[PDB]
Order: structure tokens, then C-alpha cells, then sequence
């Protein structure tokens, strides 16, 4: 039903729905079966940064994930998003835990979108930055198990009062205002997103991952989308 | 009911509710009776620019209105907005026509708000810019007679198919996302707004003006607020 | 001697040094013989906009040139600039006239460069914007025939007191501060440049073009670089 | 000789040249004898943040200094800088140690200046941000004892190989490009600066302080300006 473009930080290989056989970062165009992936060493308990970049000129969606020691994974995919997404969208973050589990903690999130016309100067633009999340975060739409705490963090999936990640959890956070991410007459339609995160588990394996996504304005968690579907897709096709 | 902080571009003197006896720009703190005003030469049919600036350090709300020939009016008012506004707000533009009339055309509007904590780097932030308005402007909430056209403009009050401003009109446009404009622990809470406008009339006098405003999230046009109340206040007190 | 990376707006085909046989936009990596070109309809006497975009993740230098009626040309080239440029650079604009001539007028120019480390937040950054040039432009280094006028424009090549472009002219403008455009540990090193321009001629054909370029800090106009070498290269190899 | 506007973080009271009898933050208009001060609790060994704000509309130079525990000092001064400074300037940071000493370590520094004309959109602008300083910092001019290290910091005054601050030291760092901080036709000329710092001493008292300053482009350390003159002024008048 929904239309999804996503960058996934996938901690758990589900090798029978196309995942490679290692943790990986991927670009998802209307399917959980990534159009392109790269091997990712998730560092348990450390704070990672993800950077996502697209412009309508180069037409290349790119995504790098790094940790402070310097190890990083990158994935790029050539795609014209004018042909995938509706003109108006909501942008958001998603995360899942299923049979295996992890914290899906967001410490900060920023986004910029710009439409530059022909036309001579300038420009429609939207920019937000969160370095601290609050308990009543009025410019965020929280779906499912997602919560904003008193500790300044966004917590996408269930965590218990002792700091333990729960299994079978799904949560999303979407920015409140719709975003105008393309316009047929824009000479440049570009966007960038950045988020920092803390994934930790005392579990045999961490699962399932975190994703930045762009969707139709009325997007909601699809029925049965915990575990490997990352709160983004109603099936694995 | 609503809480209003506003900068008004007041084209029409209503001298029995406190207006000075000339067109004027003013700072409105919870009353249409400006806390401070300056004389303003509105230039019929020309494109003006208004710039509005506040920070929580200097605690001074300032506002300059200029035209291309260089003539400008400025007004400043010392005020601590932490003590006036709720923490979460919506920001918007308002305009009125009553017995006399004018176009209240907005050609562009931009806003930035930032919260900088102690704490060491950075920062919550919100920035939007509109240089072109569209027919279905999904990130704006249009109240009353306000319309976005096919001509890339925001039209706050009624205009007829021949380009004639109608009397007794009220319209507002508010940005879709709530804004976090103060937080007790922010070392700096600042905001800036800019808009461009075209006020024109073949009328004996233009009325009633345009305002940039900040309000509670659930703000709506008060009953009977056309003419001199500028779509902001339910009375003249 | 110098190291050059450039986007050229080439108005004049020199078909024996590799130009295609039409006006074209191109990406120049250490040679006037573009690595990649696209056909460009230069609109005599109209104000064009050029947008140039690169990031170290997608590793794709892209460049679109448009006019208000909407016609635009785009060119993209995959290149890792970490392997071409020195770490510290100056950025600038260049233009030429030779046997044929044109105005090479710049009406505005903006640039942003960012280095984002691993590392967790943020960032080294440089941003400038010129919408008005002044007679004594202290943050620009003017080379050759380039002048800043009283009319708010940057004029790269010779124009006479009657507004006529002179032949055999070369001029460049470089931003005063060196720019740190890559750093081996930056997870993201990106840059964007935008300029607007007015190319006009009553000449049998316009020549020779305008270029945005990045060079070593001590870059200067190479000996004999008028006409087809665009003030960038000491030869045509 | 030089023209100085400064915000000083003054750790050491020199009560016979006008200092109050406590550590203080102050606004300096062409004199070390501050036009306005506020009491400042310098927290030995902690990372402080200073924020400096001015606009040509409100005409109020403001400055807050904070630490992570939340304690902050603020000082504001009404002044029209169009009447104090030359149009073109350099911006910088200064620090001193004399008979008593301290580290004057800068961990980050950012600056934005904007000129908005009448005129309708936009704008000349300059923005830099340093979160990491490098050993060969080509966009900074280092004066006196100031050094940039391998540890990513700017070190304004002498420190010895064991990490001990030396007495009688003076150092400054100025951004490489001149800045156009006012223009008589700008409807808005505004600026903001932010820096973070680490002042530490095992000394009977810390001295002498750190300052952000704006000066003529050709500004240099005045003869005999260590200790209480903070590297800014040739005398105490
Ligand atoms: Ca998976
Ligand atoms: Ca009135
Ligand atoms: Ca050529
Ligand atoms: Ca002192
Ligand atoms: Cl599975
Ligand atoms: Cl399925
Ligand atoms: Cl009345
Ligand atoms: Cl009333
Ligand atoms: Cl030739
Ligand atoms: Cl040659
Ligand atoms: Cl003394
Ligand atoms: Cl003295
Ligand atoms: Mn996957
Ligand atoms: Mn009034
Ligand atoms: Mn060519
Ligand atoms: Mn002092």
C-alpha cells in the first residue's frame, strides 16, 4: 500500500529473503530485498553515525555508516526518485526486534531537503535537527513501540525498566510536517539525512536493524512488520 | 483564549484603539495595542521585505520593513518571551481587510528557530524557506480566506478573479510542524523570520495590514477578528 | 604546474582539441580535454544558473546549467577527488575571450564545503555567498582582466566603457581563504557551488566560456591561456 | 593604532585598570576598560562555551558563557558597530598569561556574518566552523605564541611539553579572509560567533583570559600586550 524508499542498517542476516549472509547496510527501493548492499561491522554498544545523501542531478542515493575508531561501510545506488516517490512525503526512522533483539536507540537526527528552480535564485527548503529528544516531542509522530524518554534519546523499539531490549518490537518516528522532496520544474531536488545510534545486545545475535525512510504522508506500520521487515514492508517480496 | 506574540505591518490607523495616526509597524505582546510602534511609509504596489529577529540573550524583539528604494522603518522591544509564550508553538502570517481593503500578497517566507544547550555542541533547530507557494501546500495550514495560488504566491485575504481585493476578509497561514521556541535549559533560544509582500489598493485608503505571529499550537482565527484586529485577537483590549 | 579540477561552460567548439562540434558543458580533470560533456544551448543575453555538486561517498562530480525558460543541460562524472586534488585548495571562477568574444558577467556566486568526521558530531565547514560584488572586494583575489564594478557584478573578461566585450581577454576570481576540501579521515567530504551569469555577444559567434574551478592555493593564470584554454591550462593536452 | 571590538572572558581582576574585583565577562569597545561586565565563575579544567550575537537592527552586542552543569554569565551592550568598526575586518580569538597563568585552549570556533539588502532577496554571507584544528591550518593566521596542534586543538598561549601553561605569553588566531561586517545600504548586518574552550591552572590564580575580537584587516599583536591587555590593546586607557 505505502511507498517506501529506505536506507537499512541490517544487523541480522535473513538469507532466504535475499539478505547476504552477514550484517549489512542496504538501499531499499519499494522492497525489503535491497537493490544494493555492503558488509557492515556493527560495533556492539558503540555510537554509530549514518549519513545519507541524494541529488536529482547525479541521481545516486548514497549511504555511509561509521564508528569513532574509523571503520565504515558504504553503499551507493543509481536511481531517479522522481519516478519512485510521490512529490509530498514524510521522512522518518524505523527499527525492529523479532526473535533476536537489540536496543535501537537514536541519539540525534537531522534532515535537509531543498528544491532549487531555474529560476534564478532561490529555493524551497526544509531543515530540522534533533540533538536532544524530549518526553513530549510535538514535532514527531511516534508509531508503535517508539518512545522519547527523559534521557534525551529516541527509543524506537521496546526497552524494559532495567535497560533490556524486548523481542518482537516495532517502532517508528516521522517528522511532523510533510516534505516536498521533488517538483518536476526543480533544476535541483536534493536531500541529506544524518542520525546517530546506539545498538547493544547481550543476545546470541543482535536483530533486526534500524532504517531511515521516506514514505507517503499517510504511511503507518504495516501489519506484521516486526523482525526482518523492519517496520517498513507488509511482506518480503 | 489564544496566546499571541506578533509583528504587525499596520496600514490603517485606528486611533481609538491606540494606533498612532499614521501607518505603522508594531510589536504586539498579547494585545492589538502595540507595546511599541514606528511610522511606516507603505509603498502602494511595491514589494516590501520584513525581517524579524529575537534572541533569549539580548531579550529584544526587533523588526525592520524595507522597500527597494531603501526607505525602511524599524521597531525594537525588550521582552523575555520565555515568560509570554508556551514552549511549543506554531508560527504564521496573518492579514485583514475590513471597510477599506488591499491585496495582502505574500511572495516568500522563511523562518529559523534554534535551541542551543550548555552542553557543549549542538542544538535543536528548525528552518523553512518558501520562495514559491503551490496550489496544494501540504506543509501549510490555511485558515479563513487564505489561499495558495497557481501563481506561486500566498494570498492571505480574498481577491476576486479580476485581481481586486475584497473587504471584510481574514486569512492566515501557519507552518505545519509545531516549533519548540524555548526550553528552560537552553543557553540560547533564538529565532528569525523573513517575508516579502505586495500590498496594493485603488482604495481611498489601504487596510488593514499583515502580521507575522507566534501562537499556541491550536491557535485559530478568533471570532470577529477582521479589520483592525488583524485576524489575531478576539477584542481590542 | 597547477592542478585543476573544473566545470566548464564552453560556448565555442574547438574541434581539434577534442571539443564536440557544439557549445557544451564539461567536467575537466587536469586537462582542457573534458572527461565528459553535454550539449548546451547558451541563451544569448539571458541570465543562466550553474549548480555544481560533489560528495566523497557517491564520488560523482555533477553539474547542471539552466535558464528561466527551463531549458537545461547536465553532465556527471565518476571521480574520486581525494586522488586528484591537494588537501588544501582555492576555489574560483574563470573566463576567456579570444578571436571571438562575449561578456563573461557573474551576477552571484556561492560555495559550501564540509568535512564530516567519524567522530561523532560535527564537522569543519566553509560557506560563502555573493549576491552583490563591490568595487573593492577584499575577500576575492582578482587575476588578469577580472574586475568588480560599481554595478554589483563580477566581470571576468575585458568590457569597454560602451559595454562591448573585448577579444583576447582572460580573468579569474578566487575566494581569499584556502579551503580544506578533503581530509583522509573525513567520513564525508562534500562541496557545492552555484553561480549566475550573463553571456551576451553581437559577434558572429560567442567565445570562449566560463568555468568554476578548484586549484592549488598558489594557482595563477597560466602563460598563454586566453581563448580555448579558458584561463585554466598552459596547453591543450 | 588598531580598532578593536571584543568580548573578553577575563579570569583575573586587575582592579586599578577598571576590572571589577572578580573574574568577569565583558564587552570591550576600543578599550580594555569594558563598557559593561558581568560576574563569571570560571570552572577550572572544564569545557566552557561562549556565544556572541549582534544585529544592526536591535543594535545590541550580547554574550553568554556557560558550562555543562548549567551555570552561565551574560553581558549585553547597546552599540551601533557601523560607527565603531571599518566596513572590512578580520575576526579572531586572543588570549594572555602574565604573572599568573592558565591554559587558553580552544576546542572549536564558528562564525557567521550576513549582509541582507533592501533589495529583495538575498544577501552576502560568510560562515566558517572549526570542530577540529590541524597542525597546518591554512585558513588561520596565527600570531605570537598561538599554535595548532596534532591533538585537534587551537592553543592560544604557550604550553610546555608536560602540559604546563607558561607565564608572559600572548597568542592570536584570525580567520584568513577579510569579512564585510557592515555596508551602509544593508537593511540587516548581523553576526554570531561561538567557541568552546578549556581553561585550567594549578596556579594560585588563573590569568589572564580569552577574547573573541573583530579588528581592522591588518591588525597584529600590540607591543607589550601580555597579561591584562589580553593581546588586544597597546595600553590600558
Ligand atoms: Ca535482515
Ligand atoms: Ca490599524
Ligand atoms: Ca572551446
Ligand atoms: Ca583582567
Ligand atoms: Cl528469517
Ligand atoms: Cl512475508
Ligand atoms: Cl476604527
Ligand atoms: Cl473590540
Ligand atoms: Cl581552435
Ligand atoms: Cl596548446
Ligand atoms: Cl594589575
Ligand atoms: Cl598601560
Ligand atoms: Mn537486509
Ligand atoms: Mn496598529
Ligand atoms: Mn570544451
Ligand atoms: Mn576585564
Amino acid at each position: 500500500a505505502d511507498t517506501i524508499v529506505a536506507v537499512e542498517l541490517d544487523t541480522y542476516p535473513n538469507t532466504d529473503i535475499g539478505d547476504p549472509s552477514y550484517p549489512h547496510i542496504g538501499i531499499d527501493i519499494k522492497s525489503v530485498r535491497s537493490k544494493k548492499t555492503a558488509k557492515w561491522n556493527m560495533q556492539n554498544g558503540k555510537v554509530g553515525t549514518a549519513h545519507i545523501i541524494y541529488n536529482s542531478v547525479g541521481k545516486r542515493l548514497s549511504a555511509v555508516v561509521s564508528y569513532p575508531n574509523g571503520d565504515s561501510a558504504t553503499v551507493s545506488y543509481d536511481v531517479d526518485l522522481d519516478n519512485v516517490l510521490p512529490e509530498w512525503v514524510r521522512v522518518g526512522l524505523s527499527a525492529s526486534t523479532g526473535l533476536y533483539k537489540e536496543t535501537n536507540t537514536i541519539l540525534s537526527w537531522s534532515f535537509t531537503s531543498k528544491l532549487k528552480s531555474n529560476s534564478t535564485h532561490e529555493t524551497n527548503a526544509l531543515h530540522f535537527m534533533f540533538n536532544q529528544f524530549s518526553k513530549d516531542q510535538k514535532d514527531l509522530i511516534l508509531q508503535g513501540d517508539a518512545t522519547t524518554g527523559t534521557e534525551g534519546n529516541l527509543r524506537l523499539t521496546r526497552v524494559s525498566s532495567n535497560g533490556s531490549p524486548q523481542g518482537s518490537s516495532v517502532g517508528r518516528a516521522l517528522f511532523y510536517a510533510p516534505v516536498h522532496i521533488w517538483e518536476s520544474s526543480a533544476v535541483v531536488a536534493s536531500f541529506e539525512a544524518t542520525f546517530t545510534f546506539l545498538i547493544k545486545s547481550p543476545d546470541s545475535h543482535p536483530a533486526d536493524g534500524i532504517a531511515f525512510f521516506i514514505s507517503n504522508i499517510d504511511s503507518s506500520i504495516p501489519s506484521g512488520s516486526t523482525g526482518r521487515l523492519l517496520g517498513l514492508f507488509p511482506d518480503a517480496n
